């Protein structure tokens, strides 16, 4: 009940800010998600034997893959923790409650590879899940950890408290699906641009929910250069294993995900925070304005490509 967790003093302060990163320290990153929900939801939100229960069993459930791996879960649940932080009086104690954990959750025994891979494989989940494949499973996979003995974290919730965060958390997981952000997305920018944005309205906050979610989801963009430029590494050794693996089904993958050409990397890195990244928090800074840090910050790393290109690094 009295036991706060504490960070060290730099940690104590970055950790605030938009742009921090957890750190090579994998031991650590448990405690600094406690720390999150204690600050983020408060002390009470959940019993610490059972949060602790749930997180080490969530971890154990993410693989050893270059990118969608529990240093990834962790490091979109501090984006979540620093808009939630930054937008105090916006979100339901539900609300605070189930996004963090949604975000602890959302890439649960991720493999490195795409829904298309998924499809093209014949993968028994594809035959399962026909649309957003990989995310109806991390939510099926949240489900059940929820479900072992002593990991119930929500056991303290009435019947119907405890049906809408799971809503909360299917929603937000599903949400992750990038082929669904582009829709969601440009219904929030008619949506403000027209005036009827409504944040009472359940539909409306459920997409603005979803555009945090990619926004989160993204936010390796949002990094200071150095730590954007070194996991963009580990996001294409899983995109050029996955092209390795599409040349072996008998099929030439997108170039995105063909080792052969590195060299247009940077011009891909481009036509991404162009067409999403962007525009995601564009749109997110219009409803949301404290997390315009999270617009300069994608800006900037822009900027950092166009001097890739330009030979100046
Ligand atoms: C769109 N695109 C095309 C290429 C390309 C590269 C080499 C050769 C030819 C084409 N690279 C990208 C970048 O794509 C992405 N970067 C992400 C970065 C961070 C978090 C999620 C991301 N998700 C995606 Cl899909
Ligand atoms: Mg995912
Ligand atoms: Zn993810």
């Amino acid at each position: 009940g009295l036991m706060q967790f504490t960070l060290p003093v730099r940690l104590c302060k970055e950790i605030e800010l938009f742009h921090f990163d957890i750190g090579p320290f994998e031991n650590m990153w448990p405690g600094i998600f406690v720390y999150m929900v204690h600050r983020s939801c408060g002390t009470s939100c959940f019993e610490l034997e059972k949060l602790c229960r749930f997180i080490m069993s969530v971890k154990k459930n993410y693989r050893r893959v270059p990118y969608h791996n529990w240093k990834h879960a962790v490091t979109v649940a501090h984006c979540m923790y620093a808009i939630l932080q930054n937008n105090h009086t916006l979100f339901t104690d539900l609300e605070r409650k189930g996004l963090l954990i949604a975000c602890l959750c959302h890439d649960l025994d991720h493999r490195g590879f795409s829904n298309s891979y998924l499809q093209k494989f014949d993968h028994p989940l594809a035959a399962l899940y026909s649309t957003s494949t990989m995310e109806q499973h991390h939510f099926s996979q949240t489900v059940s950890i929820l479900q072992l003995e002593g990991h119930n974290i929500f056991s303290t919730l009435s019947s119907s408290e405890y049906e809408q965060v799971l809503e909360i958390i299917r929603k937000a997981i599903i949400a992750t699906d990038l082929a669904l952000y582009f829709g969601n997305r440009k219904q929030l920018e008619e949506m403000y641009q027209t005036g009827s944005l409504n944040l009472n309205n359940q539909s409306h906050r459920d997409r603005v929910i979803g555009l945090m979610m990619t926004a989160c989801d993204l936010c390796s963009v949002t990094k200071l250069w150095p730590v954007t430029k070194l996991t963009a590494n580990d996001i294409y050794a899983e995109f050029w294993a996955e092209g390795d693996e599409m040349k072996k089904l008998g099929i030439q993958p997108i170039p995105m995900m063909d080792r052969d050409k590195k060299d247009e990397v940077p011009q891909g890195q481009l036509g991404f925070y162009n067409a999403v990244a962007i525009p995601c928090y564009t749109t997110l800074t219009q409803i949301l304005p404290p997390t315009e840090p999270l617009l300069k910050a994608c800006r900037d790393n822009l900027s950092q490509w166009e001097k890739v290109i330009r030979g100046e690094e």
